[PDB]
């Protein structure tokens, strides 16, 4: 019932507990591990608010108090009455801050509690969301001292009426395929880039082209919309020690801001509710670059730099690997954008796990996730021994919304 | 019941259908994944059902299920059982049991070598001075003057569980450890626990950086005893670096030969507690974890002063950089003394090929991600983007405590 996460590079033993207030399900099971795979009504309602509610009123150290079972008996009525209930703005900003807290997968949760919440629930158009959606760019930003922050539309209602920005990022490259065989742009993006250039927009047919918003309101068609250009930040990538790197003509943006997730709070759902931080630098320099599925640039690279291609032995992609990424965090310090290196957002992590463990009884974390895809051992969460589990408040995946929405 | 997988680079989605036959738990339940947990006598009873399901497969193996010689062979373990407590595998049901506990190791990437595996049967040992024999014949005839083949040496299978023949030390090769009493250490930090046994047993060390240890064998649940392997036997690999001159007075070599001793071979519901095996390296075992963790050699600072890296912000990436140049030595190092040895890629893309045709021909391949994936560039080697489905499968190979832990001494 109780248990032990051990650090074998420190022989530090950690014991944890709040794996016991777990509630949803891992997709493993006594006979078989899947910590590999990347996706495994009123009465159902009542009693998610009820926990939720438990959990708020309690970290505020209320627990029990006649202000609790009054907003108990509150959320109660309305359920009975009007099939849903509102959150508070004290609740959803708990819950917002939780579901990040939560988040077993990233790495960069030591941040948790500094996140700012913006409040759309009042939102009804796109053209409204479009601009909710440029002043959480605008202030994240913040002119390269990047702000973490989410933005939160209207919670799901019948499922029919759904708010959804189509984008998976605000900020993302256009992808588009060619008679070539081969692909221009950002390969990820492909058929979102499609779905672009069906509904509308005029595509500059570039490397990197910063895709339009794609935004539904309220179950209706999507409407496409332009990001200012002034409000993306972007990066041109130059390497300290070589002068021919900028040839290249590489670069990438500033914002990292996942925008396909659903926020559950309270057993409310939250199908539009983009969130930004800032990058690690290995997002960028060995996903994004040198993923074979990606930009895909570790070939190009590693002849210029004159090195022996020849045979897998002499560790050609890995020397090109460390110094894309070494151009990557130069780059950006140059410019002064935010951003943090795979040792430093680690080490973070470390820290963070100690305080949960001893703060909460526990950090969910999923191993396959935290440790970073380069340089993996000499990391100190390599060696770090993590358990695996769902927590709610929680952002989850959901069906790029493009299967599902019916024009 | 089908479970698919699927590659995220080049869209391959595969179906197992072999989790179906899995035994053992895993530690994982449907609400915690124990996934990145390091370490999560039989009666007459279990034993046969175990002899049992073994038998079947072997019997299906060689396409002679149900046949006269299967029905006759259960009738036959089924009598010894009963009137023993225990039964001896055939020759060849032996060397069928130790080639698949290597095929169902989902923590090893060297898996598409499992076929090739040579077999020396030691149940007919009885002493230490047995067991060193048919130790050293094992160190020679894999060494094979650096040309590496895959071997594994079966001593007795445990019986009342005290009269376990173990090998004390958890690989065959392996270079002393020394903590000095201002606190640092001399030699390989991992090893010493076992190193000051060693000495407590009356091995004499000479207390350098690389001393290959002594071999402590314990025979039929004796007290174990101690024996130098001739160094003729111990081939070593001085590491140096294709470009940079002062890597060799970093003074630095390794042995060439890896030989697990530590772990529990489990075949039919029998228990062999020593069965050292032995494959060659893949070269980021000896330069990420052996030389680069901060528990081992930790030779990453001395590495980086000599490359003249900017050591002052983590950010420059120093330790990537230093990292990779130490294992361009050891691949370049083991090379150039023609020792077998496989680099990340070439091993990764080969297990990747096994997997498949694991696949297709048995159903399914368990595989461990968090330990198939290499240590350094994980996301450029095709396994990492590779989902994987974690089960256990018997015949297999299973941790088991440290012999000083649990040993009765006799005197
Ligand atoms: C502040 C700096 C942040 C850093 C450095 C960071 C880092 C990361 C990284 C590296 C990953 C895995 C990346 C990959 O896909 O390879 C990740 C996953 C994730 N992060 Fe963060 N994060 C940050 C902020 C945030 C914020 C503000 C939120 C939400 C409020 C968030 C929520 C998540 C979630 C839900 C996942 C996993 C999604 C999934 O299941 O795939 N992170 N994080
Ligand atoms: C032929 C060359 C081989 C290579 C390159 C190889 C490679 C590896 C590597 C890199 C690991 C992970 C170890 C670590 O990083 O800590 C491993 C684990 C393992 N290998 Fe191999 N292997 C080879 C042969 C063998 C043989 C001959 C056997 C047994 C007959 C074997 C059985 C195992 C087992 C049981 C593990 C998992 C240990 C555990 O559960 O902790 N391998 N292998
Ligand atoms: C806020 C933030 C900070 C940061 N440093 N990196 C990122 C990008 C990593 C990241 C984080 C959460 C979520 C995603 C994508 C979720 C996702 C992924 C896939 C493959 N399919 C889906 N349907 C959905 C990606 C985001
Ligand atoms: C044959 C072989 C080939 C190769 N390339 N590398 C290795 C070394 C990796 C390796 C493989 C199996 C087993 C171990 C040790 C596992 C081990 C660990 C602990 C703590 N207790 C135990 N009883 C056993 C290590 C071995
Ligand atoms: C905590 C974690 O599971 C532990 O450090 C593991 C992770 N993966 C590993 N993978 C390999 N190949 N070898 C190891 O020793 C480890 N250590
Ligand atoms: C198959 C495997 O689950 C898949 O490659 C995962 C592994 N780890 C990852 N880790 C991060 N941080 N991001 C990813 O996209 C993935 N992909
Ligand atoms: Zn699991």
């Amino acid at each position: 019932r109780f248990l032990k996460v051990k650090n074998w590079e420190t022989d530090v033993v950690l014991t944890d507990t709040l794996h016991l207030k777990s509630t949803l399900e891992t997709g493993c099971t006594e006979h078989i591990c899947m910590g590999s795979i990347m996706l495994p009504t009123k009465d159902q309602l009542f009693p998610l608010a009820k926990e939720f509610l438990d959990q708020y009123y309690s970290s505020i150290k209320r627990f029990g108090s006649k202000a609790h079972m009054d907003r108990l008996e509150e959320v109660n009525k309305e359920i009975e009455s009007t099939s849903t209930y509102q959150l508070k703005d004290t609740e959803l900003i708990y819950g917002a801050k939780h579901a990040w807290r939560n988040a077993s997968r990233c790495v960069g949760r030591i941040q948790w509690s500094k996140l700012q919440v913006f409040d759309a629930r009042d939102c009804t158009t796109a053209h409204g969301m479009f601009n909710y959606i440029c002043n959480h760019v605008k202030y994240a930003t913040n002119k390269g001292n990047l702000r973490s922050a989410i933005t939160i539309f209207p919670q799901r209602t019948d499922g029919k009426h759904d708010f959804r920005v189509w984008n998976s990022q605000l900020i993302r490259y256009a992808g588009y395929k060619q008679p070539d065989g081969s692909t221009l742009g950002d390969p990820a993006n492909v058929q979102f880039t499609e779905i672009c250039i069906q509904q509308g927009w005029k595509a500059p047919r570039g490397r990197f082209d910063v895709l339009p918003l794609l935004l539904q309101a309220n179950g209706n068609d999507p409407e496409l919309f332009q990001i200012p250009p002034e409000l993306v930040l972007e990066v041109p990538i130059r390497h300290p020690k070589f002068d021919w790197f900028k040839d290249l003509g590489l670069k990438w943006y500033g914002l990292p801001a996942v925008s396909n997730m659903l926020l559950e709070i309270g057993g409310l759902e939250f199908s539009a509710c983009p969130f930004s931080g800032w990058y690690m630098g290995t997002e960028i320099g060995v996903r994004d670059y040198c993923d074979n599925s990606r930009y895909n640039i570790l070939e190009e690279v590693a002849k210029k730099m004159d090195l022996d291609m020849r045979k897998t032995s002499s560790l050609w992609k890995d020397q090109a690997l460390v110094e894309i990424n070494i151009a990557v965090l130069y780059s950006f310090q140059s410019d002064k954008v935010t951003i943090v290196d795979h040792h430093s957002a680690t080490e973070s992590f470390i820290k963070h796990m100690e305080n949960e463990y001893r703060c909460r009884g526990g950090c969910p974390a999923d191993w396959v996730w935290i440790v970073p895809p380069m340089s993996g051992s000499i990391t100190p969460v390599f060696h770090q021994e993590m358990l695996n589990y769902r927590l709610t408040p929680s952002f989850e995946y959901q069906p790029d919304p493009w299967n599902t929405h019916v024009w």
